[PDB]
């Protein structure tokens, strides 16, 4: 609770508290499109959200984080690259001060308004804090999001937000659909990676589809409202929660598209 995004704690003082920021294996990367291969072998990606359930919305002084309950058999990714089957815990978004910046991955160089994580452990692990120790831990369903027209599913997120703007504030927050969130292709890129956030742990497969979804002005707008700090200390805006493009380091980037 001393790293963050600006000038003195930002990304390029993260690998001192966190040696692993300059591994082999660190998220984001530029994805480049055209190098990426196109993979036959890969199984088709089943997202299967119908009975998620979320508790929870907390704004970390990094993010907000709306938190599910992972207790039972619910809210289910498999296929594609993975191996076995990964329960949603979490999403967050990564956002910019501006429209013409704001995700993390980048593609062919271009930088979207924001992006969605959607978080997920494997089940073989029995949980979240296990699952993060291990290489083939977590699997997290990146979605960029571009400015244009409103998207519906997002506004119940967006309307909370007033009520979480400084750092460890958290509202109840259920019945949540995290459906409405996703764009129409399942098309997508993976590659092995990491948290993009301390512990930056090379724990995740990386899922990142094609499509983006579009959000409204106004609504991006109100993420930028938010607040880092905590109630009491200098109002600074959460904006520009992203870290940058890191290494590929000879890692390939899987199609799931010809
Ligand atoms: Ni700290
Ligand atoms: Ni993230």
């Amino acid at each position: 609770h001393h790293w963050g995004y600006g000038k003195h704690n930002g990304p390029e003082h993260w690998h001192k508290d966190f040696p692993i920021a300059k591994g082999e294996r660190q998220s984001p990367v530029d994805i480049d499109t055209h190098t990426a291969k196109y993979d036959p072998s890969l199984k088709p990606l089943s997202v299967s959200y119908d009975q998620a359930t979320s508790l929870r919305i907390l704004n970390n002084g990094h993010a907000f984080n709306v938190e599910f309950d992972d207790s039972q058999d619910k809210a289910v990714l498999k296929g594609g690259p993975l191996d076995g089957t990964y329960r949603l815990i979490q999403f967050h978004f990564h956002w910019g001060s501006l429209d013409g910046q704001g995700s993390e991955h980048t593609v062919d160089k271009k930088k979207y308004a924001a992006e969605l994580h959607l978080v997920h452990w494997n089940t073989k692990y029995g949980d979240f804090g296990k699952a993060v120790q291990q290489p083939d831990g977590l699997a997290v369903l990146g979605i960029f999001l571009k400015v244009g027209s409103a998207k519906p599913g997002l506004q119940k997120v967006v309307d909370v937000l007033d009520s979480i703007k400084t750092k460890g504030k958290s509202a109840d927050f259920t019945n949540f659909d995290p459906r409405g969130l996703l764009p129409e292709s399942l098309d997508y890129w993976t590659y092995p990676g990491s948290l993009t956030t301390p512990p930056l742990l090379e724990c995740v497969t990386w899922i990142v589809l094609k499509e983006p979804i579009s959000v409204s002005s106004e609504q991006v707008l109100k993420f930028r409202k938010l607040n880092f700090n905590g109630e009491g200390e200098p109002e600074e805006l959460m904006v520009d929660n992203w870290r940058p493009a890191q290494p590929l380091k000879n890692r390939q980037i899987k199609a799931s598209f010809k």
